């Protein structure tokens, strides 16, 4: 397991343009296009973002290139924000990659919301953390995907993406 890992299982793979659980625009593995409810705007951000005009539909290798995009995008959200990176450099490469999912999903500022959160998480109050991280949106809107992200800060394992 690593981050591509975990956020293949968290997001899955559409290869047709699909809304996410938020009803927003996504594609590929978890690719936000837009918020706009235009089907029509968020054909063309995937046109732009893939570089062809494209009608809604890309291939495997096109999404997987999006993917690590993206991915690298989230490293470096947390990398610039002065509230995510003292707490990204306190933390082992499996607790790492729990930061990085959260971003991937609700960006660098929602996550750098999670004040209370990421204090427990660098003092490595890890039920405690746990407890307050469930206290959210995030964790009642997607709750099977939050425990698993939860159990990562928990634990420092991959426990909660084994059996997937
Ligand atoms: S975050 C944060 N809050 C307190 C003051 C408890 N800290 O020492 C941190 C970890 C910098
Ligand atoms: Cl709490
Ligand atoms: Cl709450
Ligand atoms: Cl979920
Ligand atoms: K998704």
């Amino acid at each position: 397991m690593n981050i591509f890992e975990m956020l293949r299982i968290d997001e899955g793979l559409r290869l047709k343009i699909y809304k996410d659980t938020e009803g927003y625009y996504t594609i590929g593995i978890g690719h936000l296009l837009t918020k706009s409810p235009s089907l029509n705007a968020a054909k063309s951000e995937l046109d732009k973002a893939i570089g062809r005009n494209t009608n809604g539909v890309i291939t495997k290798d096109e999404a997987e290139k999006l993917f690590n995009q993206d991915v690298d995008a989230a490293v470096r959200g947390i990398l610039r924000n002065a509230k995510l990176k003292p707490v990204y450099d306190s933390l082992d490469a499996v607790r790492r990659a729990a930061l990085i999912n959260m971003v991937f999903q609700m960006g660098e500022t929602g996550v750098a919301g999670f004040t209370n959160s990421l204090c427990m998480l660098q003092q490595k109050r890890w039920d405690e953390a746990a407890v307050n991280l469930a206290k959210s949106r995030w964790y009642n809107q997607t709750p099977n995907r939050a425990k698993r992200v939860i159990t990562t800060f928990r634990t420092g394992t991959w426990d909660a993406y084994k059996n997937l």
